């Protein structure tokens, strides 16, 4: 739907946006408050009242699953497989000027930072953390534009951290821009406060064939209004409600953190490039878009189990025999994974292990992988716990596997980046696995299972 | 009383009339699944298709309702002094007794018992406290016949005990043997090697048709015999680890009088994949370990046995770690101090910051202080439980000990992370205006 | 190209092909041939003369890397990775009667298999067998 403010008035109807009108701290509390209703599972919450501020603070939007999809053009979050039957099917822009999103700029000197409500997250944090901006960079070689949501700690009046990760296309931006034009600046645009369908496709995986305003953008029914930033000629969308404009000095980095992470810890101070910001440009009413992560859920959290439903065809066209995937947030997203089969010989569940911790890039880090059934739920603990205890031999079915590619921010693990994974073989074991006879699980009939579903609620319980 | 007791949790919101005809075969198990699976209220299915006698079950769904069953609330507060440490009444006139019916009159088809799932072999008896010093037992029993039920004891216990001492003693001689249907809440708590509980001795009432002296807040009751070397074959029946039994064959209890008040209530369960009623009531009853463990592990803060695990196959042990090494002792002190713990193949041990009944806080642990390969001990060719299909060998198997608890130096090398804790502050100014922001 | 005498008479041309006139034996000896010739890598082996028999015996046709990359449009063992782009960005008939394949029909009693010169290939094998059929079934 639209612009971000589009989408904004459609939840407030639904009861789906929240109005606090109450003086709230940009520091720890806001981010305290979006915790407890993410928790339980509120609405997401808007802020006309930031403490000695006047700029609304919109945090929580993705908060919950059904956030998501009406984010996508649905109501059902099932057409989140719809989603994910795209990208794996691929295996367009429109630009404006005095385009809402620049209406508004601040130059120079004047550009103070203390301007904007940038949240402070969490108990010994460093600095404020800008957690939500859509950080724009172009190749120097090619043409084609790469996004992406880095955490950017304030220092500095106009100085902000470029918190990015060695890997990253955008990272990888950067490294070919002092190469090929040496001691030369970086030129870098971030967008914040966007519509919902660039900023679904900003935490996203996409083949580099095709540009990601042009998938996030045809997940609305529009092609992306975009434009030029006005210090540099690269595109941010117009949507936007404020838009940061700088380069890098290169050589130049500051020191980043303490930060608490989605893992629940704090990361210990490590250096980062130094994004200078000679341009805030904004509109009026102008909103600034935000978030926080910490000891597991939180939004990210959430929008992680958003994503993967998107995944989950991915991975079933390539491996059909899954029934089921899913990461669940108590294990940070990503760190554990249920996967769930139709069994199709002996041995089978080593061939899915395998697959989950090598297929998807994303997957490669995940310590550890748990494989049933189809009559198992994957998103239940009971039928998971039941499935380990009553299916496996714990020594001869877990397979080990040692000196993988670990996070290098994973304290756990031996060295740096360097750790071990544990598969779990909880499938029924066909004879070869063992030599005795197995049980005969009791199955519900499906037939009585419907029945008291549309007894269900006329039973009122 | 037990009728009571319904009332008092009727009132508390703890329990459901629910008017609507429903089948004893199948449906109710599946009702009565969804909701303790929610932490549900207790059911009265006052309405049983093809019945009239009313049908109670997931009395016990919920932590909650087995304290509210001793007086009490806590639960952990209660039980728990109740292993620190670790005369009944007579009476000559009882509701329970209100109706008699022997001889051909005695029908217990008519009578809701349930059938709980799909390939069940016949509807089954599964509330029943056995009567045979006396003895109390809850025994799983077979429905194959108007007057005939199987009585399922295995024998080594002291109600089948019962019986041999019998054909010791008078070869020949039926053996007598009587079963009340529902009793008092602290009746009914017989459980764990009786229970005390309310403090007032417990009234029972003769028996009818023999010798024997049931509780006298029965709803119903069934007395009778058993001929010796009458055998029935029993099964296959569902059980509390998820799958069903081989037939085997055992004693045949021949019913000759039903006893019952008038506006009979059938006290029913069902034992399926976990949770169900029984592993609930158990992980209540196993608070009793706690302070035992303790006095011989003081690092112990919580011993907890989750009942997805099969109510014994599983710990989640936290602990106040003293030095390098600690998880391990821990998990060998689990695997041979107690002997019930003898068979737990997996124990996952954490430090004490952590709720072990919360697998958000377990699955956050294993997944931030584990590596998979260095934390994990696997012991192997230890004793198991030889009905455990899952081992190689019937009685033999591996055991497996994750170590979640930090890592202190010489465990490690890498600068190890140091938990996030919450402003106790912006807990207070929160404490406040949460009310005062409805975001429902 | 075409069909599969086409494709024969291109490999007979480039000394692809060879023609064996002598009598060769389809117990084990036109198999013990085709393995020195693979082994070191002749050409492809037509035996215009199995012993006791006259249908030609073709064997060793795909016999080494060149023989499959001709067979497939090219002659660089080079654009078998372009066959392989294919099949990954992937993620058309037209019959005929009185073709060819069925000019000479054979069917119940008459139909004896001893008719045709089939391999047998190596020392304690069963029967003689039926090595490079290509199998059509349809899902009902």
């Amino acid at each position: 739907y639209n612009d971000l403010r589009d989408f904004l008035t459609l939840l407030e109807q639904q009861g789906e946006l929240k109005r606090i009108t109450l003086p709230v701290d940009p520091h720890l509390e806001i981010t305290e408050i979006a915790d407890r209703t993410l928790r339980a599972g509120g609405p997401a919450l808007l802020f006309e009242n930031p403490k000695g501020y006047s700029m609304p603070v919109l945090c929580n939007l993705f908060g919950t699953p059904k956030r998501v999809a009406m984010g996508m053009g649905q109501e059902d979050v099932s057409a989140l497989r719809e989603v994910g039957k795209l990208l794996a099917f691929l295996k367009p822009t429109k630009r404006l000027r005095g385009a809402p999103c620049q209406q508004k700029i601040v130059s120079g000197d004047d550009v103070d930072l203390n301007r904007i409500p940038i949240m402070t997250c969490w108990p010994e944090d460093a600095a404020p953390l800008i957690t939500w901006g859509l950080t724009v960079t172009r190749g120097p070689h090619k043409e084609r534009q790469n996004l992406g949501i880095y955490r950017q700690q304030l220092i500095g009046k106009n100085k902000l951290i470029m918190r990015w990760l060695s890997h990253r296309g955008g990272a990888l931006d950067y490294q070919e821009w002092c190469a090929a034009h040496p001691g030369e600046r970086f030129p870098v645009s971030v967008a914040l406060g966007a519509d919902p369908a660039t900023i679904l496709g900003a935490v996203t995986p996409v083949p580099d064939t095709l540009s990601e305003y042009a998938f996030a953008g045809l997940l609305r029914g529009t092609k992306t209004e975009v434009v030029k930033c006005i210090s540099n000629d690269l595109e941010v969308p117009a949507s936007a409600e404020i838009v940061l404009e700088g380069y890098i000095e290169q050589g130049e980095t500051a020191p980043e953190g303490p930060y608490g992470d989605h893992t629940g810890y704090y990361n210990e101070v490590d250096s980062f490039p130094v994004f200078t910001v000679t341009h805030i440009t904004q509109r009026e009413d102008a909103i600034y878009h935000s978030t926080y992560t910490g000891r597991p859920p939180d939004e990210p959290a959430v929008l992680g189990v958003a994503l993967n439903e998107v995944f989950v065809p991915i991975l079933q066209k390539q491996f059909p025999e899954i029934v089921d995937f899913y990461l669940p947030p108590e294990g940070c997203s990503y760190r554990l994974a249920v996967v769930t089969i139709k069994k199709q010989y002996a041995g089978h569940a080593k061939r899915v292990m395998m697959g989950v911790w090598s297929f998807l890039r994303q997957f490669m880090y995940t310590k550890f992988v748990i494989v049933c059934d189809d009559d198992v739920n994957a998103r239940d603990w009971n039928d998971v716990i039941w499935a380990i205890t009553t299916r496996m031999d714990p020594a001869r079915d877990t397979v080990l596997v040692e000196n993988t590619p670990i996070d290098y921010l994973d304290f756990a693990s031996p060295v740096s980046g360097l750790g071990s994974k544990m598969g779990l073989d909880a499938t029924n074991k066909w004879p070869g696995e063992t030599q005795r006879e197995w049980g005969r699980p009791i199955k519900k009939d499906p037939d009585v299972v419907a029945h008291i579903d549309a007894i269900w609620d006329e039973l009122a319980i």
